């Protein structure tokens, strides 16, 4: 299309395209002095609100927001939705700041209607490491659509994150701008086949009648790896070092301190799940995923999609297929109703042998002032939320 906000950003042209030795900004030496000390203006009757994520009713207020108003299906009938203890866990990472979660009410009304955040992150890009922002859950009522305030709340965090000498970001969308650095689809598992048919979520055809479809997806209820179990506390330095090494081999990834890990992977009931093998001591392999509800949009039967994503898994006493079968397990155990993932890191490789089927769209990774050779999504090693 025209990208008339976008154009005006340091990102690539829809036509650019840049050689693997090409790693660097697009604007460098940049100066936190000469940054606005101005707040960007809102419309008449808008105000910036300072989020306190920490704060159930603040926190509750951003809920109600994404609930109602967040990411849906180019089909209209799954709303994401995100639950308030996911959203802390999401924003409240280490050393995170309370001024990156921006919020704009109407007025009038007092209720929130615009939402964006981002967190600090290293992130290693073609093997330079680059302190970062993660850009999140931006959002804009369904009342209030189309009416460009999505650039000032753009612009306003980005002024937010420059007052902390960061001037660069990475951000995932299914819409198409300037410019991906990769493109990942999205494959789904069917774990409960029959409400996934019922919602519409996936299809019968004349050779795969219910009971066949349903045989199709059985799954045995016994590991590969039979010692995988909840991660917790003692496990944090053994999974910093086998992650850590593992998502060195990769294009684009997260630099996780061990204060990270702890967050990132430490299990909280219906937000994220990992589990790990330790074999003398050692950390070998391990499996995470996050839950991300759908609610069902209008269905007489079924208000919520349980839904598993993929997160990160390594196995170093493994087959990857195996590893990801008991990955499949895990979530069904935790009474999910399909596991899905993007075609990032080894995930493509086990989608035939494991039934996975292809989704609907993509999703594109991207990063801000930052100009590199875009790649394969097998090259992607980050997973965002
Ligand atoms: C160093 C620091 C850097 C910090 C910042 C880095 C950058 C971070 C960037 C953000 C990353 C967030 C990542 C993220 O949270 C994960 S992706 C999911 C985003 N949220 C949703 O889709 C929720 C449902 N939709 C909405 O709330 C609205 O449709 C939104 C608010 C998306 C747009 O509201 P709207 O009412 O429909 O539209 P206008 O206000 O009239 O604005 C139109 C302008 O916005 C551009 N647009 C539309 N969707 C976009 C998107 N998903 N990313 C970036 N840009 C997006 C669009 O191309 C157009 O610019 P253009 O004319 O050039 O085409
Ligand atoms: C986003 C996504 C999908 C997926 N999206 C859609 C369309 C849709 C929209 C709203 C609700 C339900 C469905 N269909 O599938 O599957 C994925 C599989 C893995 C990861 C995905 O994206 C995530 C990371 C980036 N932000 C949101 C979740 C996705
Ligand atoms: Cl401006
Ligand atoms: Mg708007």
């Amino acid at each position: 299309m025209d990208y008339k906000f976008w154009y005006t950003q340091p990102v690539p042209k829809i036509n650019d395209e840049f050689n693997e030795s090409v790693n660097e900004p697009f604007i460098s030496d940049n100066k936190v002095e000469d940054v606005r000390k101005d707040e960007y203006k809102l419309p008449p009757g808008y105000s910036w609100y300072v989020c306190d994520v920490k704060d159930e009713k603040d926190r509750s207020e951003i809920y109600t927001l994404l609930t109602d108003n967040y990411v849906e299906d180019d089909d209209n009938i799954f709303r994401f939705n995100y639950s308030a203890e996911f959203l802390l866990w999401a924003l409240t990472s280490p050393n995170y700041l309370k001024t990156w979660h921006i919020g704009v009410k109407y007025d009038a009304s007092n209720k929130l209607i615009g939402f964006i955040s981002a967190i600090p992150t290293d992130i290693c890009i073609h093997k330079r490491t680059i302190k970062m922002a993660e850009v999140n859950f931006l959002c804009v009522h369904k009342t209030l659509r189309s009416k460009r305030l999505a650039p000032v709340l753009i612009k306003e965090i980005t002024r937010r994150i420059n007052l902390e000498n960061i001037w660069q970001a990475i951000y995932t969308a299914g819409v198409y701008l300037p410019k991906p650095v990769s493109d990942a689809r999205y494959y789904h598992r069917s774990i409960n086949v029959k409400k996934l048919i019922e919602i519409g979520f996936s299809s019968l055809n004349s050779r795969l009648t219910m009971s066949r479809a349903i045989k199709l997806y059985r799954v045995e209820d016994t590991l590969n790896i039979k010692n995988m179990r909840l991660m917790k506390k003692k496990d944090v330095e053994g999974v910093h070092k086998l992650l850590g090494s593992y998502l060195e081999q990769f294009n684009l990834y997260a630099v996780f301190t061990k204060e990270e890990i702890a967050h990132w992977f430490l299990p909280i009931e219906n937000v994220i799940y990992t589990y790990v093998n330790e074999e003398n001591g050692k950390i070998k392999d391990m499996i995470s995923f996050y839950s991300l509800p759908s609610q069902i949009l209008g269905n007489d039967k079924y208000s919520t999609l349980n839904a598993a994503y993929s997160f990160y898994n390594v196995t170093t006493t493994a087959t990857f297929k195996q590893l990801m079968q008991d990955a499949i397990l895990l979530a069904k155990r935790n009474n999910f109703d399909v596991f899905n993932a993007l075609e990032v890191m080894q995930n493509k490789s086990v989608f035939e042998d494991l039934k996975f089927g292809e989704g609907d769209g993509s999703l594109k990774y991207y990063l801000y002032n930052w100009k590199c050779a875009s790649f394969a999504p097998a090259h992607v090693g980050i997973v965002l939320l």
